């Protein structure tokens, strides 16, 4: 719960939402939608997710 400046229409508050409110990997139509909240390309919004779920680390311990 980020408390400080207002931010609904913000380019990554929303990539945030639709990323775990939505799923994780969004497909095209989904990101299509972004791009105008973004003002992005379609392609450029990817870039942001791709980069996300690499950034963030999978829950649980890694053996084998």
């Amino acid at each position: 719960g980020s408390s400080g400046s207002s931010g609904t229409a913000q380019p990554n508050a929303i990539l945030e939402k639709v990323f775990t409110a939505i799923t994780k990997h969004p497909d095209e139509k989904r990101l299509e939608g972004l791009s105008k909240q973004l003002d992005w390309d379609v392609r450029s919004i990817q870039r942001w997710f791709r980069q996300r779920r690499n950034q963030e680390k999978p829950s649980g311990p890694s053996s084998g």
